[PDB]
Parts: C-alpha cells; structure tokens; sequence
C-alpha cells in the first residue's frame, strides 16, 4: 500500500519500461530472510545454517531476472541507509576472501550505488564517487541497454537523478544488492 500522490511525469516516463523483479533465493546470503513472494529481503542476525552452494558469503543477494538489450526500469525501497543497489555480469564472485563484505562495483564486472548515513557512493572498478547524501529511501534504476546508460534515481520527495554510468555492456546484467545487518529491501512492483 504505497501512499497515493500524483506521479511525477518524469517518473511516469521511466515507468514505461517498468520491470517487476524478484530475489533469487539460491544466491541469498544465509543470514537473509526472504518474504512477500521473494519481493522482500531482510538481513537478520541469526543465520539460516549454511545457505548452500551458490549463496553469497558477502552480505548480498541477486535477482532472478537478467537484462541484455532494450530499456528497463525498476524501483526499490530501503528500510534504512547502508544498502547497495547494483547490477553485475555473471562472473561476480560470491566468496568473501577478505575483510570487505560488499563487492558490488569493486571490479570491472559490476556497478553500484551505496547509500550511506550522510552520502552516496557510486562504485565501479574499485573506485567510488562520493556524492551528497539523500534522505529519500525510494530508489530507481534506469538501465538503457540501447545507449549503454545506467542511471540511479531518488524518487522522494522529487524525481532526481543521482548518478549515471556509461558502458558498452557485453554480457547480461543481473540486479544485485548488499545489506547491512537489520536492513530490509523491497522490490517494488507496478
């Protein structure tokens, strides 16, 4: 039950390519609890045992959808800061070889936007751009695979682009997310 408000005409244009995403439970870190027909995930303190083969040792989970040409848009609601929203090629590593728990945008195969307490970090290839923080927790990802552009949006209180990456994407892209303990992410459907 999203609160009614008149949809911004720019946001309505983005929705012309809206995609309804679901999480992939095989990928999910063993501490992650999925609900709402796999539209919602929460990082819990208590583990669910060994999640199994293919599960992220990082604090991550990916979606069951991938994208390769065309133009695609979706929205996600975060319960709080300290989440990362991104896309990756299929080769993104699942293991935690070191102290870091988030590898989204830490190599050439993924791109991500991490929401922090008082800033944003736009990650690719192990480099982050530090951007001004936002208070809104409703975030959009616009993936134009015709032009090779990925743009992150904040949708509340206005529709505002946050950062755009350009790339010549050469494999299908799968949405992928990082969550600190206690955080919930909800894949919004339209």
């Amino acid at each position: 039950a999203p609160v009614p408000s008149t949809v911004c005409p720019l946001r309505r244009k983005l929705w012309q390519n809206y995609r309804n995403l679901t999480f992939d439970p095989v990928s999910a870190n063993r501490h992650f609890y999925l609900s709402r027909q796999d539209q919602q995930v929460k990082h819990l303190r208590q583990s669910r045992g060994p999640g199994g083969p293919g599960s992220f040792e990082l604090w991550q989970v990916q979606c069951a959808q991938s994208f390769q040409a065309g133009h695609h848009y979706w929205e996600v609601r975060a319960s709080d800061h300290s989440v990362t929203l991104g896309v990756s090629y299929p080769q993104l590593p699942r293991s935690r070889l070191g102290p870091h728990t988030d590898n989204i945008g830490r190599g050439p195969s993924s791109w991500g936007l991490c929401v922090q307490e008082d800033s944003l970090q736009a990650w690719h290839n192990g480099e982050a751009q530090r951007l001004p923080g936002v208070s809104g927790r409703l975030l959009g990802m616009d993936l134009d695979l015709a032009s090779g552009c990925l743009t992150f949006y904040s949708l509340e209180p206005q529709t505002q682009p946050l950062y755009t990456f350009h790339a010549l994407f050469n494999q299908p892209l799968t949405p992928v997310f990082w969550l600190l303990e206690g955080r919930t992410l909800t894949l919004c459907h339209q």
